[PDB]
């Protein structure tokens, strides 16, 4: 079984009744692809199966979904056109229009929206089925992730690419410059990169080293790059408060910044507005901060759709909390929550998995 709840009135969760789905509820259609990746963007969901295949269902505009043409589908459908291909990943920003899909060749694959240069083909033409990024060929790359303008990926020798929109510094090259096609970021040279995170809107950028520090750059409003303030930067800087603490994901939301640690602590910086941190008030946060509505609690992933976030512990608790406008949060009402609330009808389902897009959520047990 796969729950999905939150916005389906463009098909997002592959084939369910109801403009918005306000209690999670089994998705027979996505269920039986038996994905080992669920990922959302705006309006869509995407599916990656075992034996590599990639599915997208939801709304079709700007070429989003990748199986061809413009057309919304209310069903995961194949993209066939990469049939051929093992894919082992997708990347997609939760208020994302272009998607990049990780080879089991170690090549990317990008589709969708192209303004920005973020598909990184040297131009900004659109791609309205999976083409591969030609000026990797020859680099094993091992890791992709996609922001609402940018793009990025890390390399078998732990380099860290970027492309897309310059502007705010989010690519990390100490200028504000587009690019069109993947370039390397200099600054993190001699530091292995092992996760990397990229936001929407004027954005920030997330990575973690295996030196277990953190870091942050481009976009600074709303604190979202946790060091205090609000100034943007436009190259790598550490968050020196999160060295040590053994972080193992980060995510970004709609102008907020999430990290995950080992200990199963969840830290939350950025915008307040409508809840998305967690912390029961809509303060902006500016610097790293745990979120004690988790505080014993040891949780094993989370996933951030633009302004909500859904978690899940050892031992299959799940919670949501942050905007609740389209349901997103599960609780069979369109009430924003606060702080992180166990997701009643999830209970006893031992959930291990989570996703989210934009303003839908995902989750489900191996």
């Amino acid at each position: 079984t796969i729950y999905g709840w939150g916005h389906n009135h463009r098909g997002q969760l592959g084939g369910i009744e109801g403009a918005k789905v306000k209690v999670p509820t089994p998705c027979e259609a996505l269920a039986t692809l038996r994905p080992v990746q669920l990922i959302g963007g705006e309006q869509t969901l995407f599916a990656v199966t075992a034996d590599g295949k990639l599915y997208a269902t939801g709304y079709g505009a700007g070429g989003r979904l990748g199986i061809g043409g413009t057309e919304s589908v209310s069903t995961p459908t194949l993209l066939e056109s990469i049939q051929h291909v093992f894919i082992k990943k997708v990347a997609v920003n939760s208020g994302g229009k272009h998607c990049l899909a990780l080879s089991s060749e170690g090549e990317v694959y990008s589709w969708g929206e192209a303004e920005d240069g973020k598909l990184g083909h040297g131009n900004r033409s659109p791609c309205d089925r999976p083409r591969v990024i030609e000026s990797l060929r020859g680099i094993e790359v091992v890791d992709v992730a996609a922001g609402g303008a940018h793009s990025a990926c890390v390399t078998a020798a732990g380099d860290l690419y970027t492309w897309g929109k310059g502007r705010y510094g989010r690519l990390g090259h100490s200028d504000s410059e587009d690019q069109l096609k993947p370039k390397l970021v200099e600054a993190l040279q001699g530091h292995r990169v092992v996760d990397i995170a990229c936001g929407s809107g004027d954005a920030q950028t997330l990575c973690l080293t295996d030196d277990d520090t953190v870091w942050s750059w481009g976009d600074g409003d709303y604190g979202k790059l946790g060091r205090g303030g609000s100034d943007g930067c436009k190259v790598p800087m550490k968050i020196d408060s999160l060295t040590g603490l053994g972080v193992v994901k980060v995510e970004c939301g709609s102008q907020f910044s999430v990290a995950l640690t080992k200990s199963g602590a969840v830290y939350t910086w950025g915008k307040g507005d409508y809840h998305r941190l967690g912390h029961g008030s809509d303060d902006h946060v500016r610097r790293p901060r745990q979120v004690q509505g988790l505080q014993g609690k040891k949780v094993i992933a989370i996933a951030t759709g633009s302004l909500h976030c859904v978690c899940c512990t050892e031992d299959g608790e799940v919670y949501t909390w942050g905007d609740n406008d389209e349901g997103q949060l599960g609780d069979g009402t369109t009430n924003a929550i606060q702080r992180p609330r166990l997701v009643a009808a999830l209970q006893g389902k031992k959930v291990n998995r989570v996703a989210c897009g934009s303003a839908h959520t995902l989750a489900w047990s191996t």
